[PDB]
């Protein structure tokens, strides 16, 4: 099968030059590690580069960057043939110069600024008519290879110098401008760009395959998530690189039309990119185009959205274009358009994580420079409420306040700016801090998903629960064989009742970590929300969100929270039923019990709690968190005081015997009295740098148990009458 | 296509998409057109966007569409051979207008179809393409039950897909035309469809499915004195309609199950509709909530007329008594036992013909708070009993129960049915679950054996939780002797 041609894929390192392989794929083509390797595509062109080591990218691709790509004039999903070539090549005459389209507006030497910090120490065999691109000087700088030395037998080093005249070119449409946005330029969307990036490669990449066959490709790819997560960049990135063509059709565009032409552009929009095949058509945003729910107003609106609709299922193949759409509220999309063959696919893009959104920072901060004591980790912590595009905003205000620092005194009246200051403008935590602070989240008030960190090793004691716990979401997960077999169906979910301040909540976070799964966590009021608001329906866009976020775990703390706010434990005229619960009983009911999804209740009083739910089918399986042990509180503290050095002097076991009503929660505000004590005395005796056993003794004056003596007997005979395991000893048989 | 007349298809937003008088037009020439070709079939795509007249009162030309459809309707006198056709997913959102005799009399409802629908499906939709030894259509055909026929067209063309990016990926053949030398040889396994059943949404999992239960008499455990009573009392008044129509006297409207709960009230409404060949319609007991939490009470007009058309059907109302204790239960409120959404059933069931082949099974657990005003001659006056059951009715169900799954011959449910007391039908199925998952545990444990031992059914007696207390248990004895009464009169005789 001519084992020579290999499937070309995205890099993950940040460097130009750089080709990733696999070990058993590298000893295949019998060659060593530092070395260069020819690649032969299509189009006549060659490139030659630097192979490197991985470990677990795949069983046989080759990984290649987006500069190099240009080059070849290939795409993703493309063979490609791989061949080496060990010679040993130098350079002697090397002339270069870049086009104008990125050197506008720079002046001043183009050598020590750009060419001297890109080539040293790295032996890269540029090829001729090869285009690479530098970044440095907070911005982004390309160059190309006019004529040098007949290629082959050319590599950079040392002995060879570079000249320059210093006038520019022009540029054509046969390459593509490396400006455009791309495949690198996505953060933090993982699982999902992947959906997206196999159901449009087949009916774009071959379209030839689609024709011939009767499979009925999917049309309409409706995207989702709150404004500025990057739903333009995804649809133009996917265009991009997939070599179609991409139209972007705007909503109040079509609206700032009068009568009559706003249907001419729709239906001209369409044969328009028919003749551009294969081609993907992208609306911008659909609430001003569609919005069919309560408006019933306007006699243009009804006639646009039938003109949408008619234009949708009327694609009868023909072309190969793919139509996609952009909506930041879900619920505001007409049924009609939700109908099949218009929009069947459906992509919910969801605010990042602090992983994911370090990859934002420095996607939109590779072109410029920072300084040794600058790190990203710290930034992704405290903008947990922040979008895609706020942290684009955040580094732009970053970048702008250097210049109203370093270049407010210097007043260079000049009419170009130079590159020699350009480049060593660097930016330290005194520009991010201020920029932190003017930063106005527009994202706070939406259920925000996010798979917590917390594991097993920050849960003190309760080892018997743990087991539980992961005898009963994980076997039915990776091991469906036993449970298809037996035809027995896996439990629905599991209610957390107890004391509080044990940390129920933790149980429920830990085993979302261990599952590589999402979590979604509803506090108390917010079930009380839609109680005191007579709106019920909210529930159902909860359960709808944690579906399409497969895998996912769900969480209800507090459930009694509502029976308490009507009398408790005394009640009142009606009974243990109310209206938030009941359309939570209705949704578990139609819920698909073979998703990868389970439902964690979390309570305090089950004196109190519906009866309607612990019936088979709903909630059965009942954990019990008694007060922690002796043996058990050692390991809490001992979890607890891990985020903060403490000296050896602290006798935890002690602490540990003279508390015995203290929950879980009981002993965090002792150690937080302790260390606010350090700090207090710190700072009074600045006009040391380690916490010490003193401060320990005062806390314990301030020793307040969350949990009463009451109600500790009210938890024994709850939990002894529904065990209730006397009578029968050990029963035996005869034979 | 089958019947040689010509199709013609208007689609509900191209009508909306013209300009003023255009729209008008196309209606009144969409007629003759197909007129001179008689015979003809004009099909309607959707109504909702055409004839939206329920809360809109907006628009110029949308009453004038409608208007101008409306006298299309009812202007065929005759001429022609032409019969129109119109489809519209919501029942509820036509105008009466159009419902007028005349117009549209004839009305089809059409529903989600069950596990043998759903494989014919399959087989139609896959009948192009091949399939390997261990593929079976069977089993797919059980996880999709909230899928409609549309559904399964796109699952099976996404597991069809998937092959393509499976074993057509590092291929890469690079030619203008593919072959059929290895289109042929592409097979689709498990791995395929399973990959696809977690990628679909099912777009209906919120509406009322009506299905027939598979389930039989034979999985009922003991309750046989029941079972005669209730196959006496809806199979030959449908079967034998001539002693009934001489006699004169009419067929019962209902039965009432009350008891302790878990005994399995549903269960005895489910066997008797796979009886009958008749279809099921349930109603749990947040669904009747959800209409006096929501102070609207309309909606259950939708659910009458939905079992009516589907006939033969059966009607099922679970823990009706479920309002009565969200207002207090045992000790009530400052009003009565009545209520809003119990008021429209009752006026709903005076109105319903009782000639057709219709029936209306309701169950309870709290018989002490049942608004008396349904036990009166006319909507409900059977009333079935179900006692606790015995020792020899014990081990039937257990026998039943465990059918699904191979047991082995040293379970002695007999000993199993003995000091089981006041163990209900539901008491003793978590028993097995909980006996099954160690079983399961254990050869979790060990992997690092396929059948089912003694020693877990021993374990899971530990974890022995009666759903039942034991102070109810008397006040459904003193109610039923309450109600029954059969003291006194003992053996009367005639002297001749
Ligand atoms: N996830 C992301 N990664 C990188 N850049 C992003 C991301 N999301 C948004 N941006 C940046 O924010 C800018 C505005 O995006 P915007 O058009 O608001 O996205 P959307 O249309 O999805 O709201 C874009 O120029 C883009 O570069
Ligand atoms: N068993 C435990 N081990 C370690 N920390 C705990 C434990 N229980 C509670 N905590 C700590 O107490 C804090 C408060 O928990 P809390 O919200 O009261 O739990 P719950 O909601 O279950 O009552 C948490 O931040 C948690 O870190
Ligand atoms: N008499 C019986 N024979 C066999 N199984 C039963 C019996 N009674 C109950 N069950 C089982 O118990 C389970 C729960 O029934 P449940 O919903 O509690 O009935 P009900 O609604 O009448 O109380 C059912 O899945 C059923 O299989």
């Amino acid at each position: 099968n001519r084992p020579n041609r290999l499937i070309v894929d995205e890099a993950i390192n940040e460097d130009n030059s750089v080709v990733s392989l696999s070990q058993p794929k590298m000893d295949e083509l019998q060659l060593f590690r530092g070395d260069t390797v020819l690649l032969k595509g299509k189009k006549r062109r060659e490139a030659v580069c630097i192979v490197l080591s991985d470990d677990t990218c795949s069983d046989e691709k080759i990984r290649m960057n987006r500069v190099v790509r240009n080059n070849l004039r290939v795409r993703l999903g493309d063979v490609i043939s791989i061949q080496p070539c060990p010679d040993v090549k130098y350079g002697k005459r090397i002339h270069v110069l870049p086009i104008d389209d990125t050197v506008e507006g720079i002046t001043g030497n183009l050598f020590e600024v750009y060419l001297k910090p890109y080539f040293l120490e790295a032996y890269r065999p540029i090829r001729k008519g090869d285009i690479f691109l530098v970044r440095g000087g907070m911005r982004a700088v390309e160059f190309k290879v006019v004529e040098t030395d007949p290629s082959p037998y050319c590599i950079v080093a040392p002995d060879t110098v570079i000249h320059c005249e210093g006038e520019p070119i022009k540029r054509e449409d046969e390459e593509e401008s490396l400006n455009e946005v791309g495949y690198d330029d996505i953060g933090g969307c993982r699982k999902q760009l992947a959906q997206i990036k196999e159901m449009v490669e087949l009916p774009l990449r071959h379209p030839a395959l689609f024709k011939a066959i009767g499979v009925k490709p999917p049309r309409g790819i409706l995207l989702y998530g709150p404004p500025g997560t990057g739903k333009t960049l995804i649809a133009r990135a996917v265009a991009n690189e997939t070599g179609a063509f991409f139209f972007l059709i705007n909503g109040p565009e079509i609206m700032s039309k009068l009568a009559g032409e706003s249907e001419s552009n729709l239906r001209k929009a369409f044969e328009e990119a028919e003749k551009n095949a294969p081609a993907i058509i992208f609306i911008d945003e659909l609430d001003a185009i569609a919005p069919k729910r309560e408006k019933t107003h306007g006699e243009v609106e009804r006639r646009i959205v039938s003109q949408l609709l008619t234009l949708m299922d009327g694609l009868k193949q023909r072309a190969h274009v793919i139509v996609m759409a952009a909506t930041n509220r879900p619920n505001s999309i007409d049924p009609a358009l939700r109908r099949f063959g218009r929009f069947d696919r459906e992509v919910d893009i969801g605010i990042p994580d602090a992983t994911g959104r370090l990859e934002i920072l420095q996607i939109h901060t590779k072109n410029m420079k920072l300084a040794d004591d600058v790190d990203l980790e710290q930034v992704a912590n405290e903008t947990h409420g922040h979008v895609g595009a706020d942290l684009a905003a955040l580094c732009s205000e970053a970048a702008l306040q250097a210049i109203r620092k370093k270049m407010d005194l210097i007043d260079l009246e000049d009419e170009t700016i130079d590159a020699e200051v350009m480049n060593s403008l660097a930016v330290t935590m005194d520009d991010f801090r201020w920029a932190l602070s003017q930063s106005n989240p527009s994202a706070l008030r939406e259920t925000v998903v996010d798979v917590p960190q917390v594991t097993w090793e920050d849960i003190g004691g309760l080892e018997d629960v743990k087991r539980e716990l992961q005898e009963l979401v994980q076997y039915p997960v990776e091991h469906p064989d036993k449970f298809l077999k037996f035809g027995m169906t896996p439990s629905k979910g599991v209610l957390f009742y107890g004391p509080p301040g044990c940390g129920k909540t933790l149980l429920a976070k830990a085993i979302a970590n261990e599952c590589q799964a999402n979590f979604i966590s509803i506090k108390g009021p917010e079930l009380l929300t839609m109680w005191f608001g007579e709106s019920e329906a909210n529930v159902r866009e909860i359960f709808d969100k944690a579906r399409q976020a497969a895998p996912c775990v769900l969480f209800f703390d507090e459930l009694d929270s509502i029976a308490k706010a009507r009398g408790g434990n005394i009640g009142d005229g009606g009974g243990a039923a109310d209206r938030v619960i009941n359309q939570i009983l209705t949704e578990m009911d139609g819920m698909s019990t073979k998703k990868n999804v389970f439902i964690i209740g979390a309570t305090n009083r089950p004196d109190i709690i519906d009866p309607a739910i612990l019936r088979p089918g709903r909630l059965d399986q009942l954990i019990y968190i008694p007060l922690p042990d002796e043996k058990s509180r050692v390991a809490i503290l001992k979890a607890n005081l891990r985020k903060s050095p403490v000296a050896k002097d602290v006798d935890l076991e002690f602490l540990a015997k003279m508390t015995n009503g203290f929950s879980g929660a009981d002993l965090t505000e002792i150690c937080q009295r302790a260390c606010k004590l350090a700090i207090r005395e710190s700072i009074e005796s600045e006009i040391v740098p380690e916490i010490r056993r003193d401060h320990f003794e005062e806390a314990m004056r301030f020793a307040r148990r969350s949990v009463s003596d009451n109600d500790i007997r009210k938890y024994e005979m709850f939990a002894q009458t529904l065990q209730q395991s006397r009578g029968f000893g050990s029963f035996r048989f005869p034979s």
